[PDB]
């Protein structure tokens, strides 16, 4: 079982300038429930976006995607290949844009955030993958996060 996970804005951004430009933390809290105990794979710009205090996260298999043979994450496996990541019986990759488009083709999970913010998409930002056809789609209704935004949770598989 391959699964992603993310939050993105309405537009489908999830990233910009090398962060996230919301934190909503009860979907910090639904993504920590998602993940704890199994293999994270991440995108070495995502690792970076870490806050200290979590990296590696806690309780987690995290591993680094990045091709830098000497590329030294503390606490995480760095390979150079994604294929090498899916040793687990339940993987969720963690983002950011590039990794998510990587791992599409292996996925049969997208726990997605969809955030009430309106951000138009800038050159440079990390964007969501587009879901085809074959994604079959279970959204939740909408909830108010302490942060002030609304956000509602959906949950995409396909065989
Ligand atoms: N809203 C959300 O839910 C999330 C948001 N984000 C945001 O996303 C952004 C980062 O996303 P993005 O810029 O797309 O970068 P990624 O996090 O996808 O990491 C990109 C890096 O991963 C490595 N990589 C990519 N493809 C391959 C490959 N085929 N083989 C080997 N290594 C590879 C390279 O590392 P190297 O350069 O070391 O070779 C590349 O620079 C940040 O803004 C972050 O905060 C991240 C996760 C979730
Ligand atoms: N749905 C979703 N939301 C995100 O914010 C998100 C995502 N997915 N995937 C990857 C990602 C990258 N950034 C981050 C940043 C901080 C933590 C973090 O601190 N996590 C704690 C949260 C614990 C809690 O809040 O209860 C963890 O232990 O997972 C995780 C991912 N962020
Ligand atoms: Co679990
Ligand atoms: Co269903």
């Amino acid at each position: 079982m391959v699964g992603l996970i993310w939050a993105q804005a309405t537009s489908g951004v999830i990233g910009r300038g090398g962060d996230i430009p919301w934190r909503l933390p009860e979907d910090q809290a639904h993504f920590r429930e998602i993940t704890m105990g199994h293999t994270i794979v991440m995108g070495r710009r995502t690792w970076d976006s870490l806050p200290a205090k979590v990296r590696p996260l806690p309780g987690r298999r995290n591993v680094v995607l990045s091709r830098q043979a000497d590329f030294m994450a503390s606490g995480a496996e760095v390979v150079g290949s994604l294929e090498e990541a899916l040793t687990s019986p339940e993987t969720w990759v963690i983002g950011g844009g590039q990794v998510y488009a990587l791992a599409l083709p292996y996925a049969t999970r997208c726990e997605v955030t969809e955030v009430d913010i309106g951000l138009p998409r800038e050159a440079g930002d990390a964007l969501a993958p587009v879901l085809d056809e074959t994604w079959r789609g279970e959204t939740g209704e909408w909830r108010f996060s302490r942060s002030g935004l609304r956000y509602r949770l959906y949950s995409y598989h396909r065989s």
